[PDB]
Formats: structure tokens, sequence, C-alpha cells
């Protein structure tokens, strides 16, 4: 469950990059369910085509487990709530996450499910003894901000 | 004056900065075009493009100069591929030609810029443009994307 550094042009097996709707995870399900299902680059420009209108889109390099999703791929944003208010503040985060395999099933596995306000992600495990077999999706990559020196 | 880049195989994916941009396909005419967002400057560290109405077509660019210097209003517009009067020599190339809404007042006398034509859309030269007292403009053309090519 990969944590990676966004940096474009060094996944050199990449032909292509990849198109991303993306939801405030502060805004909670609907949005999520509602983001377009199906992105489709075609033509000599790669010129992608969403199937329904959205506001918020995200270009990432293509990550084997980003390439892999296809169908349903979204980009979750997550903010930060830190109790002392001079300590190091944890940095924002950009969730993928695959709302076709909705289905709970892997117990290593982290599933995004809804939390008292906005989002959460749940390691699959914990979502079987709650009872939960439908989540939104499963997590398949966590993106951390540009870094350097 | 108006650069024209043709597009390598694999060169997006070989940038080290991108743009996104919303696409109008030039046949759907002018009506398209003033409906695309104009709030497309991505934002955050992961430069989320948030803009202001929802839009179902776009395009992946390298950060070349003169797009990345656009900001708001920049879209590419779609040239299909028209037939050549002798088939066998294939079809014209498909084209994007990237402009700049903001800078749709004609004021360049060599400049270029995208007005209404009876099959879509044209390239037209500001110096005409001024002559007619055509005032405004679709956009400002910023730059021509040729597509990759074999040989």
């Amino acid at each position: 469950i990969p944590v990676v550094r966004l940096k474009f042009g060094e996944v050199a097996e990449a032909t292509s990059v990849v198109v991303l709707p993306v939801c405030k995870a502060e805004e909670g399900e609907k949005k999520i369910l509602e983001a377009p299902m199906e992105i489709i680059a075609g033509g000599d420009f790669k010129v992608v085509e969403a199937e329904k209108g959205w506001k918020r889109w995200v270009v990432l390099p293509s990550w084997n487990p980003v390439a892999a999703i296809g169908k349903g791929g979204v980009a979750v944003s997550f903010r930060d709530r830190k109790v002392l208010p001079w300590d190091g503040k944890e940095e924002p985060l950009l969730v993928v996450a695959d709302r076709v395999r909705n289905v709970v099933e892997a117990d290593d596995g982290y599933y995004l499910v809804v939390a008292e306000n906005g989002l959460k992600l749940e390691k699959g495990s914990d979502l079987k003894a709650r009872e939960v077999k439908e989540s939104l999706g499963m997590v398949v990559l966590v993106v951390r901000p540009p870094r350097e020196d």
C-alpha cells in the first residue's frame, strides 16, 4: 500500500499520465458517489473524456497501482488539527481510491468509509468486526506533497 | 512568433511539470468555448484544478513556457483531421490550438485570434480584425500543438 511523493516523469515505464476527479474528504460520501466513473483518453493528444462533468481534477504519474484502476478511480483530499499549536503540522494528503472495488474483502486492505465529519480510512479486518461489507472504495495509494530539500 | 510544437510520443509522461486544459471541439462552435471553465489554475500542494463549473473534456500538456503563462482563461481547441482531396495521401493532421480567453480583446497586429467561422471556428490575424472593426474575439492564440507522427 504505497505512500509516494508527487514527482513527474520518473515512472520511466509509463507512456501516459493519469487524470482523476477529486473530492474533499470533509464533503462526505455523496460527492464520492457522484464523481465521474469513466475517464477515457483517446485521439492523438490523449484528450480525456469523462461521461459527466466535474469541477475538481488532478493529474498524477502513472504509478503501477494508479494505472491499474481504470474505471471508478477518484482522488480524495485530507487536510489537518493539532492539540499543541506549536507542534509541526502534518502534511495534507491525497488518497487514491477504487470505487469499483467498494466490496470489503482484504483483511490487510484499507477502505474509505463515512466519518462523524467527512470520511476516514479503515482497515478491512476492523470493518468486518463492525459488520460492514460495503465501503465507498479500496485505498490503492497515498500521495504526500512534492518534496526535495 | 506563435510557437508551433510537435508533441513527441511519451513527452507528457517524461515531463517534470504538467498543465491541464479544458478542451473544446472546434466544430462545436462558440457556445462551447464560452461555456468552458475559466478558473482552471492548479492550486494546493497537489496542483488540484478547482474550476467554477464542471467540464467533461480535458487534456494534459507539458508545462511549456507560453502555456504555463496563460493562467486563468486557458483552453485548448481541437481541430479534427480534414480529408485531403487525394485520399491515398492520408488525412490532414488533427490539431490542438491553445487559446487565452482573458486576452480576447484584439491587440496584437501579428497575433492571431479565434473567431467564429461558418464550419466551426477560425484563426484570424489581429491586423485583419482591426480593419473590420471586430474588437472582441473568443481568445488570443498562444500555442499550436501538432500530433506525434511515426517518421
